[PDB]
């Protein structure tokens, strides 16, 4: 919408104080080749990222996509800034990222059952609208999906975005959730399936996609065990929440597991997730 001066931005970020906001700075978080700041623009509170040559392309990437592209489950941007290293300014997301909230980091209080099984149809719903506007995320992942006033989970970071079996160079996204197939270049809506599959094991077990402290480092590995009847969803179900259904949180793991097939075309598209995720909370 708006163009704010670096100054502007720079002033109501307290010269992008780099202190975390736990100690009394600015600073909420590091992503999207930047790091994000709170801000006080208009009156409103806002989110200032402020962008570590390909950066232009990343910038204006995220302008274009989020211009065309908003809708409930989406984060919308307010405006940007050019004048002296780039800035955008988004709404604020007061309960921050879905990693976050999962691990209860600053000591926020765990997510029940009832607000993990919203958080994900939610994510579905902002995916989903990504797919029926050709567009790929490539980027899915927990720090991803931001939380407002009213815990709606809202997708973010699209400076990597592409719009729609194609071949890339320059591959990119996060180890940990990607598919193989993005893994070896493949650009395709279905590997934001899979990737989903992974936020939707963060969200029933509490556990990060990698711990390099954890036996399996990986959570992918913790599913493919599952499915060799060599451990239990069960066994992982995140213990702290006292609101969890077996028949529930088994009918998301069915989800997962459908999204997490290493076959591209075995996964399910968004729209089966977005009615299985539904089919579930009835
Ligand atoms: C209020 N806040 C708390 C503190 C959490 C509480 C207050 C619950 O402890 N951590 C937070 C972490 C984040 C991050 C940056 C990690 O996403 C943000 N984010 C945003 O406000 C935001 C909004 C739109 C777009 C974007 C961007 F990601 F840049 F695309 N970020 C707010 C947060």
């Amino acid at each position: 919408f708006h163009s704010f001066s670096f100054y502007e931005l720079k002033n109501v970020t307290n010269n992008f104080d780099e202190r975390p906001i736990s100690v009394g700075g600015n600073k909420m978080g590091e992503g999207g080749f930047g790091v994000v700041y709170k801000g006080y623009v208009n009156n409103t509170t806002v989110a200032v990222k402020k962008l570590a040559e390909e950066l232009k392309q990343q910038f204006d990437q995220e302008i274009k996509v989020m211009a065309k592209c908003q809708h409930e489950n989406l984060v919308e941007l307010l405006g940007f800034s050019s004048d002296g290293d780039l800035c955008l300014v988004y709404v604020y997301m007061p309960n921050g990222s879905l990693l976050d909230r999962l691990s209860c980091l600053d000591g926020t209080p765990p997510l029940s059952w009832h607000m993990r099984c919203k958080i994900a149809q939610g994510a579905a719903n902002g995916i989903n609208f990504l797919h029926e506007n050709h567009h790929i995320h490539r980027d899915i992942k927990s720090a991803n999906i931001l939380l407002d006033e009213a815990f709606t989970a809202k997708i973010s970071d699209f400076g990597l975005a592409r719009a729609s079996t194609v071949m890339t160079s320059r591959i990119v996204g996060t180890t940990a959730y990607m598919a193989p197939e993005a893994l070896r270049g493949e650009i395709t809506p279905k590997s934001d399936i899979y990737s989903f599959g992974v936020v939707l094991l963060e969200i029933i077990t509490g556990l990060p996609a990698v711990d390099e402290h954890r036996e399996p480092q990986l959570l992918l590995d913790i599913a493919a065990a599952i499915e060799d009847e060599e451990k239990t969803i069960e066994d992982y179900i995140d213990k702290k929440m006292n609101d969890a259904d077996s028949t529930s949180v088994e009918a998301m793991y069915s989800v997962a597991s459908q999204c997490l097939h290493e076959k591209k075309n075995k996964r399910p598209d968004i729209k089966k997730v977005q009615q299985l995720l539904q089919e579930m909370t009835a």
